[PDB]
């Protein structure tokens, strides 16, 4: 019964996300209504950034949080090979080519979280302010840890546009469901069809 | 006839914890009832099992929308999901699916109520959707198209008998399927089902988490 | 300049559409605002219904109004083969198998036109009324021309759902543009690039 | 900068009747303005012609949005098209593209106004969008990424010099590109450009024919 395992895995993944956001300086100081808005609008891009960076070691595939490998062949077989190739070329391979470390990933995700354009925010300017403090911190990090790379800071920020559009395509083409859910749903339905019935 | 409209009506009437799992359970529970309904449809179980899976994956969205749309005739300005939850227009706009919510009331619930669509007619329309010969991967689309023909053969017969003064009632019923098709597509992209039965469990889980240690 | 010829052809095709709608009984009697709304909401499905029926004679392709033949090999090459095949299997081929005549097409297109679900109608019930008069007329036609096919009438109406979904996928995936505009736009832009510099 | 002179980028920035064909001609002319601008961008013409076409097809949508968004800094509740026509919020709502219109004002025009984005800074951001190394089919994506690197190197130098009191202005400029990317995708599926410059010519053409004999 893989379905039950994946729903439980997601709840752990969701738990980790909120805990991660609480450790971000000043996030909890925002109005609780604003905290929920930011997680509602950002969880999609925050996950894509995570397993993209986690998949630097992988070749032609993405490594999900459950240790599950997914190769681009399994993706094309599921009819979502176009989006899958965008993850590899625009995120995974670019993250690998520049050797984006875990501090730079965390900063980019905090920037994504502090999205002042999110609809319904009670204090967008405070969100914008926390955004500024994050990337001002990221710039300092890049200057001192990579002094020879004067453009690393902008290079990092200029991967957020590719993350924005990829996040939208995943929601539109049901990328998450069709990567793992195509076959288990056939198995899941067959079980119900053979069950006892009156 | 060969597709007894009585057998179609009998099938219609015979049907804190981690929040994502709670949503999976509700979705699993609602899918199973849809399978038990489809197996009470005449001749459906006689199809190849692989084709039964195809027809379900292809129609599960529209079949559920048809269910709670006709179920919401009694309630007003809201939809009654199978879980007993009474979801209203404001509860859906907060979840970001306000546009779809109004289309369900305007194009399905309200039109169902005006013409007083009985549960026998509902069952036929859902059987027609179930027997969709356009579903991709069908081993023999012709026998699916044949079964569909038997359903709307019986439905027309049922309509001309139960409502003789309304000769065009039969066509009127079929002409709600385009709207049901369009609405079905919007529910997937907006995660309509996920959000309605899960918007509050998620907000509840979040609110508790953001205040927890 | 093939691009310019397409815009002329569109003006003609649009003119033909408005005249067609004015010949429909009682259409012009509707409020002019409602006439525009119904043409705003229906032109997409009305065009798809036309060239799908126009393509009955074609094999593995669709015939556009400008006589331009498009084969599926060119559509799949343009990255829209999925939608293209849906036109063929769900519309063109089905029109062929049942030998849908031009009278049945006109009735179906008029039913699509009189769409009571169109947003902003002044009198939705009046449009629904004209809709009832059309398909009641279509039923009589089917009974006389194909009495041995008692379900022909419903069979026709049950292509409208497929036409609805195919109409939505064409707009979101820009099926019209990508069908032909892959090569002309390259030439169109290349012509702009080889213009004088400075 | 030495390799990507920020001065050349600012120079480039400053440098009835048939309704469909009327729109095509207007779109044709507006597209050509974008091409002439792109050719005056240093090193773009040095690229293979096939790559130049790829970058134009890939960025034309966002490049136009960035253009008329900055030009609408002065006006309020509307956008100022290149033709001088003042389109208002409700005029876009009439076309059914009211949600996109508000996003342009809130996420682009308003933000551009608050930070007093000058035309030099705009030109650089558009040059960054132009040099998109993610565009599919490029013969040498590396040189495109190099050209993009030169641009935002110059912009950062320009920003640290022209606004020394705003150390975070450079990142503030780049962090509008995600919104520009998101909004650009929504304009395509809604036919945003077609409608604004064509909404009225169609109603004019429709109204006159529905009244005509
Ligand atoms: C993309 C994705 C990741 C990757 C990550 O976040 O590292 C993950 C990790 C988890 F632990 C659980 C689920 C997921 C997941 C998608 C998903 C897929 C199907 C479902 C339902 C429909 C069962 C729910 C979610
Ligand atoms: C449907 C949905 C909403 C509601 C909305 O966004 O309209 C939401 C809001 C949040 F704040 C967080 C998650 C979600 C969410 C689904 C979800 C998706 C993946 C996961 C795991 C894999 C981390 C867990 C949950
Ligand atoms: C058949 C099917 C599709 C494909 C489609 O209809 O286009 C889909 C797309 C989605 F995004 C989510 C679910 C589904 C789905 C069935 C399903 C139903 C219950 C569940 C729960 C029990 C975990 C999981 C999956
Ligand atoms: C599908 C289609 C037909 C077929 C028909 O309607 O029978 C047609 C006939 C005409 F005369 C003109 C255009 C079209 C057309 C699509 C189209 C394609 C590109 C464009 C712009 C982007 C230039 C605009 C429209
Ligand atoms: C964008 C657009 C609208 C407005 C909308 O749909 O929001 C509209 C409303 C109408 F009544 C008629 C045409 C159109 C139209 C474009 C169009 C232009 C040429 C053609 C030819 C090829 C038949 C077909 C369609
Ligand atoms: C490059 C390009 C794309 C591809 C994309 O951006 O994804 C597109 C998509 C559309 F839907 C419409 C137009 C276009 C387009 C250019 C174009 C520009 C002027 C014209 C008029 C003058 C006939 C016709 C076409």
């Amino acid at each position: 019964d893989p379905v039950t395992n994946i729903c439980q895995a997601a709840d752990k993944q969701l738990f980790t996300l909120v805990e991660w956001a609480k450790r971000i300086p000043h996030f909890s100081e925002l109005p609780l209504d604003d905290q929920v808005i930011l997680l509602r609008a950002g969880w999609n891009e925050l996950l894509i950034a995570s397993f993209s960076h986690r998949s630097i070691a992988v070749k032609d595939g993405i490594l999900l949080a459950t240790g599950l490998h997914v190769h681009r062949n399994s993706a094309h077989s599921a009819g979502v090979g176009a989006i899958f190739d965008r993850v590899l070329t625009e995120l995974v391979s670019k993250m690998r080519d520049m050797q984006m470390d875990k501090t730079e990933l965390g900063c980019l995700r905090a920037i994504v979280l502090f999205n002042p354009d999110s609809k319904g925010l009670s204090n967008p300017a405070e969100v914008e302010a926390l955004r500024e403090k994050v990337y001002a911190s990221l710039e300092a990090y890049c200057k001192h840890k990579y002094p020879e790379q004067p453009g690393r800071f902008a290079k990092l920020l200029l991967r957020l546009p590719a993350l924005r559009s990829i996040g939208l395509k995943c929601l539109e083409h049901l990328f998450f469901f069709k990567l793992i859910g195509d076959t288990p749903i056939d198995t899941f339905l067959m079980e119900m069809l053979e069950a006892p019935h009156q």
